[PDB]
């Protein structure tokens, strides 16, 4: 039923065929199926690539024909007339199946080439309908790429029997596996979204496709936030990846040394940090953990960060700001009284305990200094050391034995934090030697047993001191060109919010200075 | 007229005499003056120190007698009876004048021993009055110490003539140089305040008397404020001296990078800094300039700071935080448009000039980097260099010549900042070679010609790099034990409020650590 106009175009279009096409028909003696025999044999006669065969004992509609390459039995199936408005749908099916490429976004085409679900699409059309080809062609494309996605386009003029049995007022009308899909306009892009609803949001593929960063900051505590703002203000492409925006301050409650702010709160300062950040062009990535730094193999090239989610980001410059974790005792009641008397930092919370009795857990330098600190502010201090002797510098140990409101207890293992449901009221411990249990009444417990920088993921790539801290010069420079670090994760002598924010800003200005110096062409 | 009780005490009290006393009388034949002859000769007869002479041609009241040491004619003069309630006033005058000491605050006594004004005090009393001795004795004491302060105590029973001529309803009643002074109760302490109303508030003597500080912080910008809060929170004795509380931020207007605070203002942040400070025990000294550090000559001893006012303060530890001054062009209109388009820092203000044309003044590193910075943010940048070539690292000069929105002008001396009464609209300059005048239209002028740390007052005492910055390690330690430094005055690579506050806190924690380590007895 091809008109001469269609023939000439079709002859011209089949000249753009690089693979051999076969049309496999299933026909039933009716004059409609005779009309489709004629057509297939007309088309076959127009090209040496195109062969018309027929197999009339297949479990598919009659009349219909599979378009395919030799051997393989995968491709678009038309039932009834592939003419009218669907003429250009038919040329396209032959072309694609014969090696011509899709004229649309190849990213989607790969996405489609990899899909797991088994889908038969059967679209219902009729020859008169103007808006039906775009849906037909769409789902045609799909059937060629992935062999799991089958597609039968159905002319309503030939199957009024199926039009009624299954209600179809209005075409086009598609039916994914004997189930209503959708009607009217649908672009391929739009089709593929809905089909992969039970998709799997590969946000790691989102991340892998991003452009290189001018600076990528790893860690979104105070240090990294501060660095993100200073970087964004220079207008450079800036990224800020971290596990949890706000770092340590988020789990903090009463904060009284953020300079200029007599009293604030962790959740609030963290929100204030997020607001300042969003005042600038900063791609904030949350809930994402860095697992490896790969240093650029040449100056002027790019460093890489690997995430635990399997993504890889790329940056002209990196800033590490991943902080530290204070070690816990891991005893009953420790959790329960976190921020209600059990604390870590003596700098931050010391003043809250004037007049009160406290304990320091840990006999290292950090614990011993902490006790000499608290001793001046508070009424009584009890230091408890797990080992049979204190580890701290002698100078400090003698100074602590000099004060009149302090007790040292050796071989003392804290077993329980006690409180009243609201606040700490005491401590239980055992003598690791005789096994004897003991009780202290107090209002505060300062755990000073070790800081652990979050840097074991950097082993081998940047240099660390012997406590795990990232070694930095005054400019926050690491031993790798174009990698800087700021905050508690580094060798800064002290760990405070106000100190960490200053270092992030430094690291940012140092990173910018390195970008502008990276030479020329 | 001495009764036997008075004699016995007086005999006992004159035994406490270390110098020779002379009573010089002026007497007029009346039986009152005969009554004072008798008395003087009774007293003379009670001690070998006390001699009674009389000179009856002196320009003073009759009867009266000067009490004094031989030769010299200075001391308390009584007119009429020095008896009744004023008996014990008389013993005291003889004792003090004969070398016995004042039983009251010797600080005041030195203050009084040094006074410049010429004062005759004449107090009016009468024998019956209970509250008159304390005023009489007070002003007696004064007359012995300083020889400029004369004092005649006047018995009203003998001079009813002067009681009426000069109205005196109610005693005691004192008259500094023929002029009403005061009536009723007056302590010496209270007398001396009022007499030195035209005193001179030696606030430097206030400062010289203060106890040693645990830490003395020099400079009350952000760095020193931050250090004062961290120090005070440890409860140590802390002092914060500076020229002007708030440092550089006070003259600053729009501040958009104080981390956590999207927009604040200089005068406000400075007030917020003052409030946080006053939340703790910090002796704030304002309007006071340090002129010299004298390092302790031994560990465990005290450093000293000399002020321009001549005061000297003492501290176990010092923190220097005296900042820097950006160099000005010193041209007409520079002042006028300070904070209205003329600025110093490109980090702070760069973002305000998106789309705008700007100039950078200065072809050093700081200027050239600044131009490469602004070039990315802004539409056009014009760098003007006073010399015939730029000074900056070559790397940077080539990078600046690489950009497409930049002009370099050599031998260019800015002559005028132009505006519209509100904001900068352009710049005038001369070619230092041909002398030709030129004009540029712009909205911003970034002056980048040199930072000058405020540290020339430290020459020789602590070590400085070659740009004048105080050399510090990561711990803010200087090359002198127990002296630390923080903020723009030091070698920190960048000068920002958030960076300076972090350094002040560091320097504080480092200073505290040094205090606790300073050994033992
Ligand atoms: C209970 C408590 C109370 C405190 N109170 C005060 C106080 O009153 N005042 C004060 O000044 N300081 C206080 N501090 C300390 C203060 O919070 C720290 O100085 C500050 O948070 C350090 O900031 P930071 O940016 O360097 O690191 P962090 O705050 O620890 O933030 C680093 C961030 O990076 C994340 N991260 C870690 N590893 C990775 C990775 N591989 N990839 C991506 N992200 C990663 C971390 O989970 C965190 O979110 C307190 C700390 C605690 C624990
Ligand atoms: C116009 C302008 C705008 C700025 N805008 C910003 C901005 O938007 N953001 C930002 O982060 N930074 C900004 N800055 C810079 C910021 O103010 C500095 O980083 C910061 O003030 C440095 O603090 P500081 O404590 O180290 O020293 P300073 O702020 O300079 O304070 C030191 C103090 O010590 C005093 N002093 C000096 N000598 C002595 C002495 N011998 N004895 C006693 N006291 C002494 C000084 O007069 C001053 O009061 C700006 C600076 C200027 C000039
Ligand atoms: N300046 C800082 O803020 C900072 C912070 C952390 C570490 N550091 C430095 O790192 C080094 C490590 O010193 P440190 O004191 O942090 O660690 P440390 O390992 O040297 O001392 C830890 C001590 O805790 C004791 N201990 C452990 N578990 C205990 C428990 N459950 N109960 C009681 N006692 C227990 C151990 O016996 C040991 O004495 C030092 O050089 C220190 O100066 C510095
Ligand atoms: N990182 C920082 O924030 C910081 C701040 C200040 C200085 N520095 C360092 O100190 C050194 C000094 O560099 P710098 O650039 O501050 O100073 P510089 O003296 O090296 O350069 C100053 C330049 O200004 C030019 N100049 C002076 N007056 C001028 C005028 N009125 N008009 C036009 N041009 C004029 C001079 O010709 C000279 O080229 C460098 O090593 C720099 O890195 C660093």
């Amino acid at each position: 039923m091809l008109d001469t106009n269609m023939k000439t175009q079709l002859k011209a279009y089949l000249e753009k065929l690089t693979k051999p096409v076969e049309l496999i028909a299933t026909l039933d003696d009716s004059a409609k199926s005779a009309e489709i025999k004629e057509l297939l044999a007309e088309i076959a006669e127009l090209s040496d690539k195109v062969t018309f065969k027929e197999d009339n004992s297949l479990p598919v509609r009659k009349p219909s024909f599979l378009i395919t390459n030799p051997g393989s039995n995968q491709g678009p199936r038309f039932a009834g007339s592939p003419l009218g408005h669907e003429f250009t749908s038919l040329v396209l099916a032959l072309l694609w199946t014969g090696g011509h490429p899709s004229k649309e976004a190849q990213s989607l085409l790969e996405q489609i080439r990899h899909i797991d679900g088994d889908f038969e699409f059967e679209t219902y059309y009729s020859l008169s309908c103007h808006n039906c080809p775009d849906v037909v062609q769409a789902l045609n494309l799909m059937s060629v790429l992935n062999p799991r996605i089958k597609h039968t386009a159905i002319d309503g003029g030939t199957f009024q029997n199926e039009i009624t049995d299954r209600n179809v007022m209005g075409v086009p009308a598609v039916f994914v596996n004997g189930k209503e899909f959708g009607q009217g306009r649908m672009t391929l892009t739009e089709i593929v979204a809905k089909i992969d609803t039970g998709a799997e949001k590969r946000a790691a593929e989102e991340l892998n496709k991003r452009d290189a960063y001018d600076v990528l900051i790893v860690g979104s505590g105070p240090a990294g936030a501060a660095a993100a703002i200073y970087s964004a203000r220079k207008g450079i492409r800036t990224g800020l990846m971290g596990e949890r925006f706000g770092g340590q301050i988020l789990d903090t409650v009463d904060i009284e040394n953020y300079i200029s702010v007599p009293k604030t709160e962790g959740q609030k300062l963290a929100g204030a940090l997020k607001v300042h950040v969003d005042e600038y062009d900063v791609d904030v990535i949350d809930s994402q953990s860095a697992s490896k730094l790969i240093p650029a193999a040449v100056e002027g090239g790019l460093h890489q960060i690997e995430t635990a989610s399997g993504a890889v980001l790329k940056a002209r410059s990196i800033i590490v700001a991943t902080g530290a974790k204070w070690r816990n005792m891991n005893v009953p009641g420790e959790d329960q009284y976190r921020t209600k008397g059990v604390t870590y930092c003596p700098h931050c919370d010391g003043p809250l305990f004037k007049g009160k009795r406290v304990a320091v857990i840990g006999g290292g330098n950090s614990g011993v200094e902490a006790a000499i600190d608290l001793a001046g502010i508070v009424e009584h201090v009890t230091l408890l050391e797990f080992a049979p002797e204190m580890k701290a510098d002698q100078v400090l140990q003698d100074k602590l034995r000099s004060l009149k409101n302090v007790d040292i207890i050796l071989n003392a293992q804290t077993t329980e934090v006690k409180g009243d449901g609201s606040k700490v009221v005491g401590l239980e411990y055992r003598d690791r030697v005789s096994g004897d249990i003991h009780n202290i009444e107090l209002a505060g417990i300062f755990v000073q047993i070790g800081l652990l920088p979050n840097t074991n993921w950097l082993e081998g790539a940047v240099e660390r001191n012997r406590m795990g801290e990232i070694i930095i010069d005054a400019k926050c420079e690491t031993n790798v060109k174009g990698v800087f670090a700021a905050g508690d994760c580094t060798t800064v002598p002290y760990k405070q919010i106000i100190i960490a924010t200053g270092e992030g800003a430094k690291a940012s200005l140092s990173a910018f200075d390195y970008l502008i110096r990276t030479k020329t062409a």
